[PDB]
């Protein structure tokens, strides 16, 4: 009997289904997949991109980038919600074919250097190429393009370099205030006594707290399903989208039963 | 007008100053300086150093080492209080000459992989060689060696990765629960609103109140003196030694007057 | 049409039949699979690995080690022929769950780190957990294991990074010269003016010299198939092996023959 | 007595004296000290810089780069000589304040990234803020930017990853064939028998043969002294400078009166 053959990290083919680009706000556009959440920002400065979404959407997002005037050099700043295969896989092939530089928390630097090995959860199940990271942000620290002025939020728990990033477009004339905020999902986790993260469950409450209290006029998430949004509903692909606070009274809800079934199982 | 010179980060001549080993416990030893902390816990199962000191005391530390029993290649891990020049200085070259793996958490792992440079507070002023992490711990994420179990607390300020290691030794008969406790000095450091630190009063605060609660029969601190001990004094080096609740306050009440100065300045 | 899924890299089953420890010399043995080589080097002084085949063989080879008496705080150096998926692919996890360090020299080292992606003729078809290496090597250096010396010699072709091992261990009483070399396959590559590695024709011409010269009473290769062992065979799994002379000819011819067809293509 | 303090790398006051830029071609500057080259080659798609100097040299550097129009978002590249704290020093620093992405072979991105620490002939004695390369480069491998090409020449020796760096910029209206020729001193350098680097004089000798044979209209080194610039003379800065046939010479006889004084010594 052999060993298994390596498993590929397979999903749902929306999560790799094309789209155009999609307006969110003045400066902001959708530009990944269906299903899976790549956001454009575009300033006089150069464009920032947050998250990439899987490994093979590298191409597609380099044509959207050509499609909204973004050359491979004008894309100066990738941001990232968490670094696992299906929101940072690309990051590595896009660093080395465009001006990017990465800039991440110290636990998404350390886990996208190894390119998602050894995670928390899925050991070496869902790994994609590692990328390096430029710059190293603190909780709270801004990083400005173009005067887009971008905030990290930590929101530890779904990995430990979970992050929530706030920035300030303009929609019509007015000023819109976009809360990236990352899953707040523990699909599988053992939630209680972890011994890879003990406090897993005090980070996932303070996270909840996090994300109800951002600057939020319009919430987005890696997973659009996770706060509403249908990126194939063009007019009002926005139109149920979640606020934070019923985004993050959701995930409480569900991980509160995921607690009470992991203590019955 | 020449560019300056590059500086030397120099010290005090105590810090540098080689002494025995002095017992702490049945298997913890202070085998660094009079002035800086390097505590070698020797097990059936392998020997673990917590600091090294300075980047000029690796010869020093295995020449204690060997006065102890302890070969190169029993030496199986390093961990860190935090990774300022002064205390992981050694770690590169001890892990060349040894058989010693560095667990960190992702904080001071990403410090240590940048032998220190580009410091939130002081820039490139204070390096040493670069190391990498072989294992990233989480708050709260024990280590056991040899049956000695290694709880790391994490205590954010002086650096972001700052660490108190916590474990049981016995003495005499009795267990004896050894903290060794961060720094929780902010020499110089600009408090209030800083860019590349902006939740650090808050981090500070929280951490008095993680040294305060430590279990902690002993304290050791990086720095002896911020405990009192004095390891020029023998059998009373300890004697005048802090509780971890004085180390705290003492901590809390200087920070509050250097808030206070800065508001000032 | 969505993008296509991540293809998983998939081999020939006997790559991943375990088999049982199978004695080379004194104190070299084979403990990979029937059809991937991984060598252990057992000494006084702990145990060497060369290889450790697929990323799913980490447990076997683990295994295999605790039947030969070798503990994983045993094995102190891990050693490789080049840094592909097939050959460095448990490396990570064998670091993380041994005493083990990996040698290396900085061809192999940078794609190890980056866990094979980025290759210069696979792109990231061919990726694997990335580990870091805690000692370079240069060519001709030597490395000495409970008084086992182990010189590399480059052989760069296959990958840039590609080396031979050399050892001398005895069988009966008498000396045997150990010569692993490394794959000389260039297989689908550009082999002519590749703008990746202008110089590979070059390399794999001196390659061959290399091999062809190496002290050599017994060859092995990652690949057994290609030095003509067969581990499945016992008694006479190395009874048809190739000297290294007939192992660098046929490559070598093999190689003519790809120049010619690639020409003609 | 105290353990030695750490000693500064200090260099003579001409190294690290500025200049303003000196226009060596059409689109190639001198931008660095008197004493210490640092190349900046100006293109319609942005600038590339070849060499830093020393660590305290960046601000020095992007003053020069902005008195000649190029802005930190403009700097696209940066080139390496070899990987010492005198002609890499600021690359960390520079990549933190401009758009730079380094590119160098293996050996240099693993000296860079440990800041020239565990140096094969200099120990820990002569270090620097470590880096990251985003791109390795292999022999003879070309990068272009703006349509200026640029070719990496391996000549090993002074360091492994030692590299002269050719392009073709004009002059009036002429093609100029400009070589930035590493260096090829070998500082108390043991030669024979080194066991860190056994093939040192071979490789030496083979790098004398390279640089002999460099396209070689004007010749620059990193320190200009060595092949006879005198960047403070203005006007005829360059017009006492050897070919690249003379600097090999010169360098190769020195090399084997070295070799002959150790033989001896
Ligand atoms: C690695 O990626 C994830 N796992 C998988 O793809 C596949 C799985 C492995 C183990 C349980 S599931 C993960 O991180 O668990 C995806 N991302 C998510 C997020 O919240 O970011 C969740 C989204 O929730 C749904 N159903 O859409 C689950 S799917
Ligand atoms: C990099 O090392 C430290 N700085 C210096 O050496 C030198 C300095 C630079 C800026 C202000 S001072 C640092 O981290 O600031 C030492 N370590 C400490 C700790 O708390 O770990 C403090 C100990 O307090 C005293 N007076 O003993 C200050 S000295
Ligand atoms: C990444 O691994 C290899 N590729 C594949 O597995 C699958 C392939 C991709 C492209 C062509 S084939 C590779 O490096 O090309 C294996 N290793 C080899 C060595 O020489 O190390 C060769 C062994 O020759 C045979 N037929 O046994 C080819 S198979
Ligand atoms: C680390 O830098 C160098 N060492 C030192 O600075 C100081 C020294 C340490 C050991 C011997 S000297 C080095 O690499 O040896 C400089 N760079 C050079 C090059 O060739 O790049 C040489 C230039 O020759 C002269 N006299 O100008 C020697 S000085
Ligand atoms: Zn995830
Ligand atoms: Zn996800
Ligand atoms: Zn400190
Ligand atoms: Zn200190
Ligand atoms: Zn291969
Ligand atoms: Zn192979
Ligand atoms: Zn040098
Ligand atoms: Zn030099």
């Amino acid at each position: 009997v052999p060993l298994p053959q390596l498993r590929a990290y397979t999903v749902d083919a929306s999560w790799l289904q094309p789209m155009a680009p999609l307006q969110i706000a003045d400066h902001t556009w959708q530009i990944g997949t269906e299903d899976l959440t790549a956001l454009l920002v575009q300033t006089p400065d150069g464009a920032v991109l947050l998250d990439g979404g899987m490994p093979q959407m590298a191409s597609h997002l380099l044509d959207n980038m050509k499609a909204r005037g973004v050359t491979p050099r004008d894309l100066r700043l990738i941001l990232l919600s968490h670094a696992h295969a299906d929101h940072a896989g690309p990051v590595a092939e896009l660093k080395r074919r465009t001006g990017a530089k990465v800039a991440a928390n110290a636990e998404s630097a350390v886990l996208l250097a190894r390119g998602g090995s050894d995670d928390l959860h899925f050991g070496d199940g869902i790994t994609y190429p590692p990328a390096n990271a430029d710059r190293i942000v603190m909780d709270g620290e801004v990083i400005t393009v173009g005067g887009i002025v971008f905030t990290a939020h930590f929101m530890a728990g779904h990995t430990p370099g979970s992050t929530a990033w706030t920035w300030t477009d303009t929609r019509n004339g007015k000023p819109v205030r976009i809360a990236y905020a990352d899953s707040l999902s523990a699909p599988g986790y053992q939630l209680q006594g972890n011994p890879r993260y003990p406090h897993l469950i005090e980070d996932y409450r303070r996270s909840f707290a996090t994300v109800r209290a951002l600057p939020c006029d319009v919430l987005l998430t890696p997973h659009p399903g996770a706060s509403n949004w249908d990126y194939a509903a063009g007019a009002r692909a926005g139109a149920k989208a979640l606020t934070c606070k019923a985004y993050a009274d959701a995930a409480e809800q569900k991980f509160d039963g995921q607690l009470a079934k992991e203590t019955a199982g």
